[PDB]
């Protein structure tokens, strides 16, 4: 339901993971700094992933399993995603020269951070299979749930690799820029972490290992993920940074955005050679002169009615969804997601 | 086995196989195609002294009854799986310390249309060493234990590392801490832990030894031949060949805690302090050159030799002191007077 409640059952958890890998005797100076990464980076966003993976398990598992015990458990994998989203989002900002996270200035600008942000990074990821491990190694779900966690990371990598080959030798590869390449890539770098992996974290602690009921839940939570996705590139030229927390980079770093894609499939010939002359540029009037262009071909106003047939589209998909999974589920997540302007 | 030729040989059999195993996702060519491209690129390159360990120790650790052509294969995937720990650090380290050359080639992140893309490059060649276990030990008794081992050692190389990065604060460094004591910290979980334990622990468990007592009794002299080898690496850093070692020192420029800069500072007289505190982890090329000099006047060559040979003699006397010997001692043989 994302209530109240849930969010400040959630956040009671966030003290103990700290705990669990800070409190190696003989480096008291990094266990200390470590906190500090865990304080800064891991619990200031919205948190969705992690409070989906507890709505999941809460409506797969059998009514009468719902303990204090069991719940926690599925509030402590929820953390683990979280982890993860951490670690990701570190590393994002340091390949996409961000200014502001959640608010506050990006951890590898910060005072002595600067390239130790890759360390980091790859400590937050390491951190979640010791959490894992005290917590899960002596049920049945341990070693599928371990495995979810290293095929989705290897999957987030590739996402990550094809966002990042927009761009050669200064210029990005405009003639590329196709809504089949753009589907590709938000598949592999949002959608598997994003949403497979909290439902599926849900699935496994309830024991639900049947391979066609986890491709049921996979073909919509794609589907999501690439609404999910569309949502944040129009975010990142036209939200408002106090709200989302974010200063956008896509123009200057000439991702193959939904925003580029479309803008490309709409321009006349005069509106080409604009992207192609200002589009992916480190100056800022190359920035505002792709906006104003956006601005012009109605970009806005296209986001907006594209997202609401595609929410009417999803949720006549979820209705149509078999193998005993419940449609509820999958509705709140769209409920949760749908008109955000964060 | 013995680091011999034809042992190098069937370890370099084997990789074509890991490359085809996380390269061989058929709706995303041009990603796979680069990360064949990253693996070749970033693994096979080193002397592969890790890898060839772990083949070695399991060979010397299991009963030589159960070596079979199906088991010491198992034991080289463990060897690759190792070196693709080794080359995601790689990666990442080279961003972090400025670093020109590796291995004879431009460091990853400084090669055409690569820059910050290795820093997804370092975490995708990692996560693909547990794609490569899942495949070949899931059915085994062994796969919990090297799946946490791995995920513990790679927890305490990033805190090794962390640490290694706090020598310097405010663009100057914290000379005054300096110690062999944090020196010897640094070593143990940035070195020790994934350069030695892990291959030796790694040729245990598949061995199906699970003894604890048996693990620390290993543990105990392989810390000891950790920071003997990272010695050795601090040497080579700032005395060794370039063109021989395959890549350009930068420890004085990065202003770190390496046992010469330790060394020096124990030894200075105090016009030879303020040289330090005026002239280390400077960027200028003036300063790294009047370092090596002072170095050079601390007769620190000949105390690294000195040392080496000492080192050398006292750690085969706690080698000596039902673990097989001959392992510690033919690793110790390997790296002994080496110069890359
Ligand atoms: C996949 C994307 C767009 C990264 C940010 O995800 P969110 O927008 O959910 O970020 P937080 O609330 O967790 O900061
Ligand atoms: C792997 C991640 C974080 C999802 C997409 O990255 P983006 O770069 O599009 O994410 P934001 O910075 O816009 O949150
Ligand atoms: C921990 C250190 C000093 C990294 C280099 O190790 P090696 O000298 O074994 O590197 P390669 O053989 O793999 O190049
Ligand atoms: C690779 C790791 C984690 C060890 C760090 O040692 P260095 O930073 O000195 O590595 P080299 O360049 O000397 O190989
Ligand atoms: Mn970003
Ligand atoms: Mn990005
Ligand atoms: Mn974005
Ligand atoms: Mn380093
Ligand atoms: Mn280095
Ligand atoms: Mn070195």
């Amino acid at each position: 339901s994302f209530s109240k409640e849930e969010s400040r059952e959630f956040m009671a958890i966030f003290p103990d993971i700290v705990r669990d890998l800070t409190d190696h005797t003989d480096i008291p100076e990094v266990t200390k700094r470590f906190a500090k990464v865990l304080q800064y980076n891991v619990p200031t966003g919205k948190k969705t992933r992690g409070l989906s993976t507890v709505i999941a398990y809460k409506m797969l598992e059998k009514p009468e399993n719902l303990t204090p015990e069991n719940v926690r458990l599925a509030g402590i994998l929820g953390w683990c995603v979280e982890l993860l989203q951490a670690s990701l989002l570190i590393m994002d900002d340091l390949m996409d020269r961000s200014e502001t996270r959640r608010g506050q200035p990006c951890w590898y600008r910060q005072e002595n951070v600067g390239f130790l942000a890759i360390n980091d990074c790859l400590h937050v990821e390491s951190s979640l299979y010791s959490v894992l491990r005290k917590y899960f190694s002596h049920l049945p779900c341990y070693v599928p749930i371990i495995e979810l966690f290293h095929d989705v990371n290897f999957k987030t990598n590739m996402g990550q690799s094809l966002d990042a080959l927009c761009m050669k030798d200064g210029r990005p590869i405009l003639s590329q820029f196709t809504m089949k390449r753009y589907s590709s890539i938000v598949k592999y770098k949002t959608s598997y972490y994003t949403f497979q992996l909290p439902v599926s974290l849900g699935m496994y602690l309830a024991d639900m290992y049947d391979p066609e009921q986890h491709r049921q839940a996979k073909t919509i939570l794609m589907e999501i993920g690439e609404f999910f996705q569309i949502q944040d590139d129009f975010l990142d030229a036209f939200g408002d940074s106090q709200v989302t927390g974010k200063v956008g980079t896509d123009i200057k770093e000439g991702k193959c955005s939904w925003l580029a894609v479309v803008a490309l499939q709409r321009s006349n010939p005069a509106q080409r050679q604009i992207m192609e002359e200002h589009y992916g540029r480190p100056e800022p009037e190359s920035t505002q002169i792709i906006k104003n262009l956006y601005i012009e071909l109605g970009l806005p106003a296209t986001f907006a009615v594209y997202e609401e047939e595609s929410f009417n589209i999803i949720r006549t998909h979820i209705h149509q969804i078999s193998k005993g999974l419940p449609h509820d589920l999958f509705f709140k997540i769209m409920k949760k997601i749908y008109k955000r302007d964060a």
